[PDB]
């Protein structure tokens, strides 16, 4: 149950000038690596999706919708923007059993095609943390995918941490 | 006495199709600007600076510009009043800036969450100015964003020392 | 302008001397001795690289030039390095104590940028060369003035021979 460490937060970059209204609606997780995420060959990691919608008061409504166990499974929460544009709490913290803390960042992003996110989150005293490289369709290039290998690299991650999810037409569309 | 290359008129000077005064509201650096009365200088280059646009209640813009200019941040505040067609504003209260009888903006191109282009011409005690700026939600464009704003300035008549791309700075328009 | 030093002029990684041959366009021109004569801008002229059994280059350059074909033949030979190559016969041009040519780029069949540098009377003089193997190019005239630039050339030194059909087909 060891952890490579999280690493600080001066090597993960926020985007600058986020626009909110624009990081919104469904984006596809094409990319995701983290030092609780495993490669494993004999069932391979499905593609998911999250879906962000502005509320309001400017927090973020967030679904995160899967296909598990013969079924379309749904996560719903809040993103509460934090101390920089681009940057995320948890709502209703208190309500996760075992949860502290939840850190989202936006690393960067076009809005229009791809994203990478960046979460940190302490779970029963646990520190885990995982990048999502996002699209809002099921495929990227070469060239993104490469640079988030890098990123991820970056932050301490070996290439077993590092998974494609594979795409599927149940539940995310 | 004064010198100027002439505005060019209006009919080289596209206007972004179906203009979406929402999507380009907030904050935009000015990465490149070029113009008449715009001078490259090298002793003492043009420091980045940030317009930022919010939409009031009425479609109007509330227009704010800041700039970092011995050692303060100083704000110049003006409205843009909607046009002839969407994508073109005049400006607000005109009679109290003095001198000046005519202003005009116009949206070029923009995709609202990276870049745009926006040509802006006034009459100021008889004499025509006109600039462009090239605006992008980071201090950063692409090289292709870049030499594109450099080629439609000079189609508008401006030589390469009237297009000036400010240095990027991170006092006042952070 | 002096010239640059030149560790800022790139070479060509493994340069392909076969490929490189036949005729290149001057589609751009750019140096410290090459000024845009507005009145009356240059025109495009030819350079005829022909590999020789020795490996040295045979060049001709093809101008148009009060009405006639003119015809400059000089020898290029393999220098230091694949890519670089010295005037052969140097001792021939008076005055001339040094001459340097670098392709920087290329991909052989569309596009090239070539390097010169000659001292000639104690005088540092340097130009660039955008070839093409056709009269036109695209992004390649705003790389090639981006690279003129990074070597210390403003905008009044760069040039954009104009096309022709005399001498040059
Ligand atoms: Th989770
Ligand atoms: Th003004
Ligand atoms: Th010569």
């Amino acid at each position: 149950s060891d952890l490579i460490p999280a690493p600080p937060l001066s090597k993960v970059p926020l985007q600058q000038n986020f626009q909110d209204n624009q990081f919104q609606g469904k984006w596809y997780v094409v990319g995701l690596a983290g030092n609780a995420i495993l490669r494993e060959d004999k069932d391979p990691q499905k593609m998911y999706a999250t879906i962000y919608e502005l509320k309001e008061d400017k927090s973020y409504n967030v679904t995160s919708v899967l296909f598990r166990k013969k079924k379309c499974d749904y996560w719903i929460r809040t993103f509460v923007p934090g101390s920089q544009p681009g940057e995320f709490t948890l709502g209703n913290i208190k309500s996760y059993p075992g949860l502290t803390s939840y850190l989202v960042r936006v690393v960067s992003t076009n809005y229009n095609q791809h994203a990478m996110v960046f979460f940190k989150k302490v779970s029963q005293n646990r520190e885990y943390f995982k990048i999502t490289l996002y699209g809002r369709t099921k495929e990227l290039t070469s060239e993104l995918k490469e640079n988030f290998i890098r990123f991820s690299k970056s932050l301490g991650l070996p290439e077993n941490h590092i998974v494609f999810p594979v795409p599927i037409d149940q539940c995310i569309d």
